């Protein structure tokens, strides 16, 4: 209505619900818009992002839609904390769901949800949109068991310098890629060795990569050419899928419409 912007949500028609924990960037609820809606509330705490040049692309994210894709359905920018209104996504996020043993996963369990993420991945690389952070704590799991693609971008809107640069604390160094660890060079190929190290973490059942080392001997590690090794639960089809990721050749590495060849023929093979 009046006085908003689509891309912007009024805060007056959101309702609160539910708590969910503080998640990358700031505290999260699960609410309803206009009544009916179900939306996740993410909070930004003051200080934290930078503000303007997140809302500018807020603009972009709106018209991104994919089924893989969390749906950004507006901000709320009127106030502070700023909103961050977003599909609701029950079973939260996926780094969390494969460490519960309970759920017993079957591999086609595990190939789906890697498939979930290829073809969100596809998606984005068809828009030339990188996601800069991929990997399970930064995918949702819905209701229905499917999983989503979420965070996309952000990172290149946090202030805390810990978490922006190769020789920062916080960054994702068992994410990333030779080029990024010792140049900052960042790319398509870097999302594709992210999405292979994503594969590794979904048939590992959640264990950290590199889970013996800290992130500076990961480093060293991957610039000698080394790399993760086979989880039990992949077929040596799905370890030669996610290793096709780690080339030290950024240019070698596949895309995400041919990786999501490769999953759907080793889908077919396993079924
Ligand atoms: C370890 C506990 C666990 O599960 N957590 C940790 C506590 C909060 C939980 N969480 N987070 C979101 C969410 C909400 C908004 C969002 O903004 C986007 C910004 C840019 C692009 C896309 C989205 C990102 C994630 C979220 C959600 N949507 N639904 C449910 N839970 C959520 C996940």
């Amino acid at each position: 209505g009046l006085g908003y912007g689509s891309w912007e949500i009024d805060p007056k028609d959101l309702t609160f619900l539910k708590e969910l924990g503080t998640g990358q960037f700031g505290v999260v609820k699960y609410g309803k818009w206009r009544g009916q809606y179900d939306v996740a509330i993410k909070m930004i705490k003051e200080g934290s992002m930078s503000e303007d040049e997140f809302i500018e692309e807020a603009k972009v994210m709106m018209n991104l839609s994919h089924e893989k894709l969390v749906q950004l359905y507006g901000v709320c920018t009127k106030q502070r904390p700023i909103f961050i209104i977003t599909e609701y996504m029950a079973n939260g996020c996926l780094l969390n769901y494969l460490r519960e043993m309970r759920h017993r996963f079957q591999t086609q369990q595990l190939l789906e949800m890697c498939k979930d993420v290829c073809e969100a991945m596809e998606y984005l690389e068809s828009k030339q949109f990188l996601h800069r952070d991929l990997a399970a704590r930064n995918c949702l799991v819905n209701d229905q068991g499917v999983v989503k693609v979420s965070d996309f971008g952000l990172s290149r809107y946090v202030l805390d310098d810990e978490y922006t640069s190769s020789v920062g604390s916080k960054f994702p160094v068992r994410w990333s890629p030779p080029e990024v660890l010792m140049y900052s060079k960042f790319s398509s190929k870097s999302d594709i060795w992210a999405f292979g190290v994503l594969m590794w973490e979904i048939y590992s059942l959640g264990k950290m990569p590199y889970e013996r080392f800290t992130n500076s001997e990961t480093a060293e590690h991957i610039a000698q050419g080394l790399r993760l090794y086979r989880p039990h639960l992949a077929s040596e089809k799905v370890y030669t899928i996610m290793y096709s990721c780690w080339h030290e050749k950024a240019d070698e590495r596949p895309t995400f419409k041919i990786l999501l060849s490769n999953i759907l023929d080793v889908m077919d093979e396993e079924s």
